[PDB]
């Protein structure tokens, strides 16, 4: 076999590729305007989020059916193709297709299968393993942004980064597969009562799946609706652009770190209460920005918290889903669940911009984000796991 820490490395690789994909548009804003609108460019990012978040669902299903390796490597090919084709674009729709759909398609197919597979190697520590599958989305900015910046002084970014990302994803998918069906990597641990994981049709039909879905949409939407406004709130309060941006930049560090730390923490003490507390904290942050946000230090504290809570979602929801329905159907269960996040990624940033511009003030978007997080707090706290499924058909084998 292989040392079970390898899948952690693989998910790190794949998730880092996905982070580079989701971060690239920000480095591409100014070049594309110079040759030819920020909103026009941004529609490419929103299309990308939509396709990514939707394509996790087919990616999860196909991973569950025909294994995760084929899925991630196809995704690597699709992403490499789409990104690389963005270099040859000559119009806006060219970019919508190359980056928004092909690259988003490949990205979703890379993102999901490791998220499902890594915990299968770590039943003693499921949430930490998941965090390794999702931590790369924090890092992509750090490795790439400097490198992508180094290149333009822009098409070279698309082509060369597309190649490097394809290589990383193909390597990640090349070595990815669940443990052997029978023997689970361990060092430790009349007629019985045999339980079993949930089927995708059973999980999909469960009411708690959709409470979790709703909560996922709410939190995803809140964060995505206000994060882009953090620095503007600062500058609006009287800070220099340099100061405001410096402050908001701490968010990336917390968004990356929480993914591992929260995973480890709930592995140790359980999920529900920590998770609900994070949502509450996010709620309070949406409100508190109106008192802290006018100073580099205050604005930084809010950005760090917003980042901490936001990022935690992408470990804790898959971990929660794993607790409720088990790992055998996790490709399907969590892929369906992640589509909420695909939708929020599509609409949330736009809606936040619209509310601010509509009122000219930040009260509306931050208050709406606070309410969404409040509902999420409620759902996450109130929702306890369903009853473990009885496998009467294996139960009857005991004579
Ligand atoms: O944080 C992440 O891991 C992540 C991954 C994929 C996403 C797709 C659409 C919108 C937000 C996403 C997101 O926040």
């Amino acid at each position: 076999t292989m040392p079970r820490w390898v899948p952690l490395l693989l998910g790190l690789l794949g998730s880092t590729t996905c982070g580079m994909l989701l971060y690239a548009w920000s480095v591409f804003i100014k070049p594309l305007n110079a040759e030819f609108s920020r909103a026009e460019i941004a529609m490419a990012f929103a299309i990308c989020c939509l396709i990514f978040g939707l394509m996790t669902f087919p990616a999860g299903r196909l991973s569950d059916k025909m294994g995760p390796r084929k899925v991630v490597m196809t995704g690597g090919v699709l992403l490499a193709i789409g990104f690389i084709l963005s270099g040859f674009i000559q119009s806006k729709y060219q970019l919508y297709i190359t980056y928004g759909v092909i690259a988003g398609f490949g990205g979703g197919m890379i993102y999901l299968p490791p998220i499902a597979t890594a915990p299968k190697w770590w039943p003693d520590r499921r949430a930490l393993a998941t965090g390794f599958a999702v931590v790369g989305l924090g890092l992509g900015s750090f490795l790439m942004g400097p490198l992508a910046t180094y290149i333009i002084e822009w098409r070279y970014v698309f082509w060369y980064c597309g190649v490097a990302m394809g290589i990383m994803a193909l390597i990640a998918g090349a070595f990815l597969e669940p443990p052997p069906a029978g023997w689970k990597p361990a060092g430790y641990t009349a007629a019985p009562k045999v339980t079993r994981d949930w089927t995708y049709e059973e999980a999909k039909g469960d009411t708690k799946f959709w409470l979790l879905y709703l909560a996922y949409f709410c939190g995803s939407f809140a964060g995505l609706m206000v994060i882009g406004h953090l620095a503007g709130f600062g500058r609006d309060a009287g800070l220099t652009a340099m100061a405001a941006a410096g402050a908001v930049s701490s968010l990336a560090f917390s968004n990356a770190a929480t993914r591992i730390l929260s995973g480890w923490f709930v592995d140790k003490i359980g999920i529900r209460v920590y998770f609900a507390a994070l949502f509450a904290l996010q709620t309070a942050a949406m409100i508190a920005i109106f008192q802290l946000g006018g100073s580099v230090v205050g604005l930084s504290i809010v950005a760090i918290v917003i980042g901490w809570n936001y990022g935690a979602m992408f470990t804790l929801f898959p971990a929660t889903c794993l607790q409720f329905y088990g790992p055998t159907a996790q490709g399907s269960n969590y892929g369906l669940l992640f589509t909420a996040c695909g939708l929020a990624g599509f609409a949330g940033p736009w809606v936040g911009g619209w509310l601010k511009d509509t009122t000219g003030t930040y009260y509306l978007p931050f208050l709406c984000a606070a309410a969404l997080c409040a509902l999420g707090t409620a759902i996450v706290f109130m929702t306890k796991p369903p009853e473990k499924k009885h496998a009467l058909e294996l139960e009857v084998l005991f004579q």
